[PDB]
Order: C-alpha cells, then sequence, then structure tokens
C-alpha cells in the first residue's frame, strides 16, 4: 500500500512481505527510512508480530482549516493524505489491527487501531515494534538529549553521528547526508506509556515504551489506539520548525468557550530563591511574603504584566525542599502570606496572584488535596498555576490502593494519566496550568486549551547554578528539538547576567544581553515570564521597553531561517487581542558560540503598509563573556521591500519590533 504527501514529495510504502507488516518512507524518491516493524508483544497475550497480511487499504484525504483560540498562529491549515491499512493473521494465535497514516507535506503521522476481537481483553503491551530505521545513519549527525536518565528531559544537547544516540528522548532531530532533515515525536499522548527511541542494529531506532514500576508497558482493556507516531522530513532545518503537523494530528477543542485562558506576561518571585536572595521556606529571607507580594503587584500593574508568580506559599518548603513531597500543604499558606489580602489586592491593582503547586514528586499528596486546592484559588482569583514534580527520573512517588509507595516514571501511563488529570480538573475551576516536569508537549494544548505550557527542557533556571550554565548553542537546539513539541515556559529575560561575575566560567546565563530580549519571539509561549528582580528591569528601561511591547499571542509565526544548533530567526505577527491591534511583526534572532551575519528579507511585512522598525541588537563590540551588556537601540523606517543585515555577537541575538504606522 502507499500514500504520498499533497506534493507527492513524501511517499510511504506499507508492505507485508517482511517479518512482520513493515513501512518505509522516501523523500524526493530518495528513500530516508528503510523498512521498519510494526506490531505489538504483550506480557499473557499472543503477540501481534509475523504472519499478518494487508486485507484491504481505504484512502481518504483532507483539506481543511481551523483556528487557534491561541497560539503561534491563529489559523492552522491541515491538508494531507490518509490511508488505513488492515492487516489480519489467521487462527491459531491470529488477530487483526490496522495502521493509519496521514501524509503532510512536512511529514507523516501513524497510528495503530485495534478492533474488538476475541481474546482481546484486559490486556498488557510489553513491547512496541515500531521501528524507525534510518537509511545512510552513519553519514547523518544527530542533536539529542537522552532518555531514562536521573534528570528527565533537563539535559544539554549532544552532537553526535546518528549512530551515537543510544537511547533518547523525542523530539530527535537529525539530518542525512544529502542536508534532509528529520525529526520523530509523538501526538496526543493520551492513556499510554512515553515512547523513547532504543538503537538497535546501527540505525534501527524501536519504540521503547515507559514503563510501570512493575515492568509493563501499557494496560488496555479490549480495543484500544496507540498515540500518533510522527515523521517530520523537510529539506530545510526550518521546514521542521514551520509545520502544524503536532496540533493537526490531536484531537479537537474538548473544552468549549476557553476566552477564560489569557496569553500574557508575567513576572514572580522566583529568580531571587535560585539565586539566593530568598528562600522557598520560612525565615528571614522568606521571597513569599504579603509584603514582598504586593511590592511585584505594583511593578506589574505599573509596567503591564498580567500575574505573579509566587512560589514558596504554603507550608513544607522548611528545610530541604527536594526531600518534602510527603509534608506540602496545597491549602495553608505560611503566617506571612496573607492570601485573602493578596486576593483584595488582585482586584485593586488588576493584577492576578498566579499559584503554585510543587510536589517534589510525590503526587498521591497532591491528588489528596487537589479538589480543595484548587477551590481555595478559584475562591482566590487565581486563574493560572504553575505545577512541578520535581524528583529524579524514575522517581514520582504514588502510595497504592493498599497504602504501599511505588516509583514511577514521570512519562508512563500513570503518569500521562496523572498530568491529564490535573488538567481537567483545572479547567473544571477555569484554570490553565503550566507544567514544570512534564509529559513532553504532544499537542493536547489543541485538545484542552488550559494547558498553555510547560517546561520539559533546561530553561532559564539552569543559568543561577547549573555547574555549568547552559552553553551558548542552547537557544539554537532548543529551536529544533524541544520546541518542535511545542510551547516552553523557558522564563526568559535576565538583565542582571553579573550576579556570579562576568567571564565564561561563572553560572550565569551566557548570553548578551540583546540575546536575552530576542528570547520573546524565538522561544513560543503563551506566557512569557520578565524572569529577573524588578529592580534589575528598573536599571536598564530602554532595554525594558521591548519586554513591555511584546505580544504572547501571534495570527502568524515564520521560521525565516536557521541551522541547529547555529541560529534561529523567527517573524511573527500579533495576534488582535487586548491592547495589541494585529497590525505590529516582531523578529527574534539568536546564534550560539560564534558571532554570526544573517541577511534576512522584510518581505514578511504586510504589502502596502509602513513600518518603524524598533531594533534592540548588540553594540558594536558587544561579546557574551565580558562585554554581554553592549546594545544599540535604533528605529528605521522599513516596507516589505526592503532588507536587513542581522549582525549577532558571540551568544548574541537581535529583536525587533515593526511598529504599523498609521
Ligand atoms: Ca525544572
Ligand atoms: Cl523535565
Ligand atoms: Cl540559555
Ligand atoms: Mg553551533
Amino acid at each position: 500500500a502507499t500514500v504520498q504527501s499533497p506534493d507527492g514529495n513524501i511517499k510511504i510504502i506499507i508492505s507485508d512481505e517482511q517479518s512482520t507488516p513493515s513501512y518505509s518512507i522516501s523523500f524526493k524518491n530518495k528513500t530516508v527510512i528503510n523498512n521498519s516493524a510494526l506490531g505489538f508483544e504483550f506480557k499473557q497475550h499472543a503477540p501481534f508480530s509475523n504472519s499478518f497480511k494487508i486485507t484491504k487499504v481505504q484512502q481518504q484525504s483532507t483539506n481543511t482549516q481551523w483556528q487557534q483560540p491561541w497560539g503561534e498562529r491563529q489559523t492552522v491549515v491541515d491538508q494531507h493524505n490518509e490511508v488505513t491499512v488492515t492487516f489480519a493473521k489467521p487462527q491459531p494465535q491470529g488477530g487483526t489491527y490496522s495502521v493509519r497514516f496521514k501524509a503532510f507535506d512536512s511529514g507523516v503521522g501513524f497510528r495503530y487501531e485495534v478492533p474488538k476481537q476475541a481474546g482481546l481483553n484486559n490486556i498488557e503491551i510489553t513491547k512496541e515494534l515500531t521501528e524507525f530505521a534510518v537509511n545512510n545513519s552513519h553519514t547523518a549527525t544527530a542533536w539529542w538529549i537522552p532518555a531514562r536518565g536521573w534528570n528527565r528531559y533537563e539535559y544539554v544537547y549532544n552532537t553526535t553521528p546518528l549512530n551515537d544516540a543510544a537511547l533518547v528522548h523525542t523530539p530527535f532531530t537529525f539530518k542525512n547526508q544529502d542536508g534532509v532533515h528529520i525529526s520523530i515525536h509523538e501526538a496526543a499522548l493520551v492513556d499510554y506509556a512515553a515512547m523513547v527511541l532504543n538503537q538497535r542494529r546501527p540505525g534501527v531506532f524501536q519504540a521503547d515504551l515507559t514503563p510501570w514500576s512493575s515492568g509493563v508497558a501499557v494496560k488496555k482493556q479490549g480495543a484500544f489506539n496507540t498515540p500518533w507516531r510522527t515523521i517530520q522530513i523537510g529539506e530545510k532545518a526550518v521546514d521542521l520548525v514551520n509545520s502544524d503537523i503536532i496540533l493537526n494530528l490531536n484531537e479537537p477543542n474538548k473544552l468549549g468557550d476557553v476566552s477564560w485562558v489569557k496569553p500574557g506576561k508575567y513576572i514572580g518571585i522566583w529568580w531571587g530563591m535560585h539565586i539566593n536572595t530568598h528562600t522557598w521556606g520560612s525565615g528571614d529571607k522568606h521571597g513569599a511574603t504579603t509584603k514582598n507580594t504586593k511590592y511585584y503587584m505594583d511593578f506589574a500593574a505599573k509596567y503591564g504584566f498580567d500575574g505573579v508568580l509566587v512560589e514558596g506559599w504554603n507550608t513544607g518548603w522548611d528545610g530541604d525542599w527536594f526531600f518534602n513531597g510527603d509534608v506540602f500543604s496545597f491549602t495553608q499558606p505560611y503566617d506571612d502570606f496573607d492570601i485573602a489580602a493578596l486576593t483584595k489586592y488582585s482586584k485593586q491593582t488588576g493584577v492576578q496572584l498566579i499559584g503554585h503547586h510543587e510536589t517534589s514528586g510525590n503526587v498521591s499528596n497532591y491528588r489528596k488535596q487537589m479538589a480543595d486546592a484548587f477551590a481555595l484559588y478559584e475562591k482566590s482569583n487565581v486563574s493560572q498555576v504553575k505545577t512541578g514534580y520535581v524528583a529524579d527520573g524514575g522517581n514520582i512517588k504514588r502510595i497504592d490502593k493498599n497504602g504501599i509507595a511505588r516509583h514511577e516514571w514521570h512519562d508512563g501511563q500513570f503518569m500521562v494519566n496523572e498530568y491529564l488529570h490535573n488538567v481537567k480538573l483545572a479547567a473544571k475551576h477555569k484554570i490553565s496550568i503550566n507544567t514544570h516536569e512534564p509529559i513532553k508537549d504532544t499537542g493536547l494544548r489543541r485538545t484542552y486549551p488550559n494547558w498553555i505550557t510547560r517546561e520539559g527542557a533546561r530553561g532559564q533556571q539552569f543559568n543561577a547554578w547549573g555547574t555549568p550554565p547552559n552553553p551558548p548553542e542552547h537557544i539554537s537546539m532548543l529551536a529544533f528539538t524541544r520546541m518542535l513539541a511545542g510551547p516552553m515556559d523557558f522564563t526568559p529575560g535576565i538583565f542582571d547576567l553579573s550576579f556570579n561575575g562576568l567571564g565564561a566560567n561563572t553560572n550565569r546565563p551566557q548570553t548578551t544581553l540583546a540575546k536575552q530580549l530576542a528570547l520573546y519571539v524565538v522561544l513560543y509561549s503563551p506566557i512569557q515570564m520578565a524572569a529577573d528582580l524588578p529592580k534589575n528591569y528598573l536599571a536598564k528601561p530602554d532595554a525594558f521597553q521591548f519586554i513591555q511591547d511584546v505580544p504572547t499571542d501571534w495570527q502568524q509565526s515564520i521560521a525565516l531561517d536557521g541551522a541547529v544548533g547555529d541560529f534561529i530567526v523567527f517573524a511573527r505577527k500579533e495576534r488582535k487581542r487586548d491592547k495589541y491591534t494585529g497590525n505590529d511583526w516582531y523578529l527574534g534572532a539568536v546564534t550560539d558560540e560564534q558571532a554570526r551575519t544573517i541577511e534576512i528579507s522584510l518581505d514578511f511585512l504586510d504589502n502596502g503598509k509602513q513600518f518603524e522598525a524598533h531594533i534592540y541588537k548588540d553594540g558594536k563590540n558587544a561579546e557574551w563573556k565580558n562585554n554581554p551588556y553592549d546594545l544599540t537601540i535604533e528605529k528605521r523606517l522599513v516596507t516589505a521591500s526592503d532588507k536587513l543585515t542581522l549582525k549577532l555577537a558571540t551568544s548574541g541575538g537581535t529583536a525587533i519590533r515593526f511598529k504599523a504606522l498609521l
């Protein structure tokens, strides 16, 4: 059986001639994915592996579009060809299942659909046989993070030959000798175990499902589908970025009117704890006090921020909070945090409190209190909550029905279901969720639009204490790996880079000041933190104006140019909402450790309109190690027929507001 993208460049062949059912993929008539197996092994049920033959193929197609309530673009186009291939094996130990493939111009998605059939009752998947066999893997280059490690998704990316990527998380991005870029991921991860990729024979990446502590991967009763497995394919790195395939493979919004989900910018009592000017726990340096929170709310009201995150407000942080998962209360504030007074103050100032539920990995202690915790926040005029699951890989703690503790993975079926329960319960309270230590993004924000963002990668916090901090190349890695999954709460915008001393050997963001501004356009998130202490913004009002101006919700986004681990340039048009007219464009560009010159056409600007470009760029002598603050801000009249030369310093960047003129 064969299905092709609408433009014909991607061709999938589904076969039953190999030991199992299999598929392969060509791009512009060159094989990029060799014969790759399909099937399942179960704990007790007979396997779905060899001796299955194709009995039926059903071809359909889609050419439609839909509108996002919020996002990186307003209108999402869905154009794909689709084939459902049915396989059957005669008795004994026979069975039937189908695989549905969707072929887009930008990539492929497929999933298994296992129907009701005799003997398929309570089953436990122990292995998914799905492969991604990369052709010519010996000359391919990959940019990847290890899976099943002690620090979850929070690793810097490795640059290696593809054959050295032994066990990796997704999105898993690489390029072949021809320059074709490919990224493997999944979409709509619901009631199933996350897929890790396990390189078997050279170039053959096998699905490796993250298991329960008992050892099985996925528990199902009867008929079941898998999540989508996705293979993005493009001739250029930015062709991976500019795809909507992940959203397009998710189910439509199930929450109805979600106008109560509000993109915007926020600040927080947060960074001070990471740089040790405050503590989460009680005492003379406690960050989460009534007085401190009102001070932040006053600043947010004056400078245009919607909310103030406050961590350390609830009892349980005293001591070493990493070990306090058993004792956190999610309803009882410390005596110096007056939540009723702050609720009144939020109504006076128009600035909301952003809630915080750190579990330190004990999800049963949280689940027990969750309904009361969200009821408190709904009563307290709280619309957004940051959650946390801080524990090493494989050390989620749950208490089972017999009162016995079990350790689980953050990305097993158990936690996949635990995260979605939290999001669905929050939605009943009109609360949106920002998940730190999350399951990776698989597009579920389409279906549940209150799941607004997540961490799930190294963000700004590692630049306070990472030892080492994130390297200069980190953003240009994230843009073509982590960010292919969806929005990230990176917490950009550190203006004081000197708190541990300058140079290349201290814990600090290893960037220039202008690169910190560029992050608001390079790294998409519907909520964007201005992460620094307020006084550090007051010290640099000219640079701070860009953060005050920049929106977080876009009617269109375009990655204009870039290369994995080297640089990225984004242009985005603001969505008409709140104070934003919908007429302004914004641009952000960042580089890695190298200074880089990038020529850009401005033909993304609307035809026939004049813009005033407000350009925030690295100064003449800027250099991230010892001269990161040199900054030039200039205004230039431009139209779509103009060009721009970006001159990025070492670990530098540029941020531009294109202000439409009336
Ligand atoms: Ca974290
Ligand atoms: Cl993580
Ligand atoms: Cl960084
Ligand atoms: Mg590089």
